[PDB]
C-alpha cells in the first residue's frame, strides 16, 4: 500500500555519492513485474560503469554477517545491491583516502517487502548482516572479481563503529572473522569528488 | 566457473554456473562479461526486469521487440522453476518457427541466452516463482508483439493445457501466421 508513479525513484544517502533506489511494483492477477535496472535512467542520476558481473549469495539463518570487503584499485567494484528474499541490513563505508566522509558509514533495509538496492560507489566498502532466514542477495559489479585485490575489514571495528542490530548468534566466515582493524588496513583508493 | 552449452538451434545458449557452498549457505557467479564475450554471448545488458508468479499454470509469452529494439535475454530462476522456450522467429532462418526448451529452477540455477530474434515463453511450474533477466535493448512498449502460446504452427509441447493463467495481451496474443516480424537471419 505504497504507491510510487516514476518507474524509479533515486536519493542520495549522506554520503552522497551512495544512492537509495526505490523501483516501481506492477501487481496483477498473475503477481508483480519490477524493472530493477535501467541504463539510461541510471546514468542520468550518477550511477555510471559498465556491469561487468552479477552475483548470488544464499545466507540461510538469521545473524549471518558478510563484510567489510572491497577490491584494491584498480579493481575497485562499484556494486547495485537488492535483496530478492529475505531482508538484510546493509552497509556501505567510505573508504577513499581524503574524503571529507573516509570511515563513515550509511545503511539501510534490503528486504524482498520493499524491493530497494543500494548503489555503493568504488571506494566503499560492503557489510551486510542477515534479518530473515533464506536470505537472496542479489548484486552488480563494475569490475570482475579479482581474489588477490580482495580485502576485509572486522564487522565490529570501533573506528568505523556501524551500529549492527545483532540479534544473540553472528555467523562469520573466517576471513570475515580475520577481518583486519581499520588502522592496520590496506586501502589505495583516493578520494577525487 | 560456468559451463555453456549450444542447444539444438545453436544460438541459444544453456549456462551452468558453479555454486560454492558453505556454513553461510552459497555464492554463485551469474553472469561475467569476460567469459560470455569468449562463448558467443555479445551485447551490452541495458536493463534486468524481475517477475514474480504466485501459481502453477500461470504462462507468459510469446513475446518480443521488433527490430531496432530486439532483446537478447539471459534468463533465470531464483526461487521456483519455469519451462523455458527460446522460438526463432528470424526471417530466412533455416529454424524459423522452430523452439528448443528448458527446465530453469531454484534447484538446477540453470540460465537461458535467448538472442535477439527470438521470442521468449515461460511456464511457471513452482509457485511463488521468482524469473530475472537481463536485455540488450531497453523496454519499447510500441516495439512490443505477442504470439498466442499454443499456436499450431509453432506447436510448443507445454507440459500443462488447462489450469493457465495468461493477461490480457497474451490470451489476445496473434496467431503466427498474422504476426508482424521484421528480425532477419545473419548467421
Ligand atoms: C549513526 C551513524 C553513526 N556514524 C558514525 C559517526 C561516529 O563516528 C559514530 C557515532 O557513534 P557514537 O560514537 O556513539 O556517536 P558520537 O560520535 O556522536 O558520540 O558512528 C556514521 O558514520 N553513520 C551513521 O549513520
Ligand atoms: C566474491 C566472490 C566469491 N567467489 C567465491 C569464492 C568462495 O568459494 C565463495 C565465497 O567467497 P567469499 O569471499 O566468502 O564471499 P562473501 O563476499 O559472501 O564473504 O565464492 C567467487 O567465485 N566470486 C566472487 O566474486
Ligand atoms: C520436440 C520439438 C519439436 N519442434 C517442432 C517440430 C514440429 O514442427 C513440432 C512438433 O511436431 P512433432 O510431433 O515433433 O513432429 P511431426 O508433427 O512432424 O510428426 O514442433 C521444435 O521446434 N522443437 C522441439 O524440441
Ligand atoms: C516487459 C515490461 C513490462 N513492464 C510493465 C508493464 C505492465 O505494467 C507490467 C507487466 O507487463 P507485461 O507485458 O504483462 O509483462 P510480461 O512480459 O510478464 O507478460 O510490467 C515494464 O515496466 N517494463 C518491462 O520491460
Amino acid at each position: 500500500l505504497y504507491f510510487q508513479s516514476m518507474p524509479f525513484e533515486f536519493q542520495k544517502m549522506l554520503i552522497p555519492e551512495v544512492i537509495l533506489i526505490k523501483p516501481k511494483v506492477f501487481t496483477d492477477d498473475r503477481g508483480f513485474f519490477i524493472e530493477t535496472f535501467k541504463q539510461s535512467d541510471f546514468r542520468r542520476h550518477g550511477i555510471n560503469g559498465e556491469f561487468l558481473q552479477d552475483n548470488h549469495s544464499l545466507s540461510m539463518k538469521k545473524g549471518v554477517l558478510r563484510g567489510l570487503h572491497y577490491q584494491l584499485d584498480p579493481h575497485a567494484q562499484g556494486k547495485l545491491v537488492r535483496v530478492v528474499l529475505g531482508k538484510v541490513f546493509d552497509v556501505a563505508v567510505d573508504l577513499r583516502r581524503e574524503s571529507p566522509t573516509f570511515g563513515k558509514w550509511v545503511s539501510t533495509e534490503l528486504s524482498s517487502t520493499n524491493n530497494h538496492m543500494l548503489w555503493i560507489p568504488p571506494g566503499f566498502a560492503h557489510g551486510m548482516l542477515v534479518l530473515e532466514e533464506n536470505t537472496h542477495l542479489l548484486y552488480k559489479c563494475t569490475a570482475e572479481y579479482v581474489p588477490e585485490s580482495e580485502r576485509y575489514i572486522r564487522w565490529d571495528d570501533p573506528d568505523i563503529n556501524i551500529k549492527w542490530p545483532i540479534k544473540n548468534n553472528l555467523l562469520l566466515s573466517e576471513k570475515d572473522a580475520a577481518g583486519v582493524f581499520l588502522q592496520r588496513a590496506e586501502i589505495n583508493a583516493q578520494y577525487h569528488g
